[PDB]
């Protein structure tokens, strides 16, 4: 689809090859692809958030950041947690505040993904 992450950016820390594979896997994730296609979400930039809040959504999906690392050397967060954080950030494309409606949608997107 056009409803993907157009550009991936990782940071200059040890094992940056692994960081990039992390973002590529999230982008190629069947559940993530399905929900972005269904909801017509293009995210121009998916970037790694610096180590040392596990994600941010800037201006309704113009730029999403994900903290992949637990430290500055080789500690990475588990895919399961990062994936849920991405869905969290995507949920922010509709609901900015963590209110009743946010949790409904987040549960819905999680279900579909
Ligand atoms: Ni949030």
């Amino acid at each position: 689809s056009i409803y993907t992450f157009n550009e991936l950016v990782v940071l200059d820390y040890p094992h940056k090859d692994r960081a990039l594979r992390y973002l590529e896997r999230l982008r190629d994730d069947t559940g993530i692809k399905k929900i972005m296609d269904s909801h017509r979400w293009t995210v121009p930039l998916l970037s790694e958030m610096d180590p040392a809040t596990l994600g941010l959504n800037h201006n309704q999906g113009a730029h999403i950041e994900l903290r992949l690392r637990t430290d500055r050397y080789d500690g990475f967060r588990d895919y399961k947690t990062v994936k849920s954080t991405l869905i969290h950030q995507l949920t922010h494309n509709v609901h900015g505040e963590h209110d009743s409606s946010f949790w409904e949608l987040f549960r819905q997107l999680t279900k579909e993904a």
